[PDB]
């Protein structure tokens, strides 16, 4: 169905940096590293990137990232990560926030090293949104359930000294194709 | 001849947001709209895109695109915009200026909605620059006599509180492939 | 091997504007000009893109970009450019640097109208890489190795008024595809 099961952007701080990448659905694994091969086909580089307001603070943070994370979509659209880099990954997931009792959204996951963690489910999120649109009808929102966001160096929130994520040195937002179809047709049986 | 038939930008205030979209002429009508299927092909959907520095302002207008627009390519080039959304929608076109004896670019025309209007037209743009080469000739101008602007619920200019486009919470630009194909000719012949 | 060669973003100041060009490996020669035409194949046009924050200044000097220059990729990934418009460019070539005895980087080298030069040397650029990796193990700065920039208009560095390119009212910077190939490998064996 979908002709990309993602599409992803980074970001340096509030800038994006580079442009989107759109992993094909023939690639059900796709690596997000520090190196620098721009061929990208199942595998982002951003060390090749250039950002003319780039500072020594993300470029320090950039070298930590190293071998990156492999983002895999099992099925349908299920999604799971697998932290590559020795460095611990920060992941906002609002099936982790479930899978925490934590509230939706007010929970920011450190993935450890080589850890191989499932971070979203499709049919879940089929589940919500149907409900969440519902309890409207009786986008914004909806659409972050389709969405995955991830640090790579910094964690950020409460225990930590950044706010929000737009406040770490390199970061991901992965939308979630299939996802944001059954979204689609959600809101129009609205 | 043209690959896509245009290529339209988004931009809220003076921020671009999500990345170009290109129109194959395979698809005669594109529309835009307030949705979230980012599958992109004939449909350009605004809904699901991000934005770092979003307002609640924007995103209130943004909850006003809905069903957006729909823009249609005739023949080899001449365009019409059909407001399917129930919010007018405001847009700028040397056509509709001339259609309305106003000044070359000194007008904002609203289109209600339901409005099924035909905003460009290619002949009449390959006669102006012809005749506005030649007399220049006795680029920068030129190139706006392909290209639509709209804004998808704010109104600008001297009757609004808003100076410029770039004020509107939400608004796309589309350059018209064919008609640039004929001002690259003309430039040449300079 | 690459699917492109090349890579190209433009820059007025220190905004990109416009999407990045990617020039396949079937297209040997591209030209990069202050014309219109989109159609973007072997030939990337400046002249009809915008930018919300262009200032006059910007566009007196696009006006003289004209016909821009065209590089050339010999055999796997030797760079040449040949100065089309009749306006000096300005080059950032360690290859330059390196031939005119300058430090590396330390140098804005001047080509002059019609002037064919060559400005990149892949088996130099591999060479290169491998000493500066080597010296290293005993990425910021290697990829540098593979990018070319340059600024239509104004010359900027030492002798000029402006310190940085990114002062320069319009600039490319070009990724050398072939030659990143090569550092990624190079930095996986390290």
């Amino acid at each position: 169905a979908p002709e990309y099961w993602c599409s992803i952007a980074y970001f340096e701080m509030d800038v994006q940096v580079g442009e989107t990448f759109k992993v094909p659905s023939s690639c059900p694994i796709v690596t997000v590293d520090g190196y620098v091969d721009p061929s990208g086909g199942d595998r982002f580089c951003l060390g090749q990137l250039s950002n003319v307001h780039r500072t020594e603070a993300i470029e320090r943070a950039r070298l930590h990232i190293g071998k990156g994370v492999q983002l895999e979509c099992k099925g349908e659209g299920d999604v799971w990560v697998r932290c590559l880099s020795d460095h611990a990954v920060f992941v906002q997931s609002y099936y982790l926030d479930r899978e925490a009792g934590r509230a939706p959204g007010d929970a920011v996951h450190k993935i450890y090293p080589s850890a191989y963690i499932k971070v979203f489910d499709l049919r879940q999120c089929h589940r919500q949104m149907q409900q969440q649109a519902a309890t409207a009808q009786a986008v914004d929102d909806l659409r972050r359930l389709c969405i995955l966001r991830m640090s790579f160096v910094k964690g950020w929130g409460p225990d930590y000294p950044r706010q929000s994520i737009k406040e770490t040195p390199c970061w991901i937002e992965i939308h979630l194709h299939r996802a944001l179809q059954l979204l689609d047709e959600v809101l129009h049986t609205m």
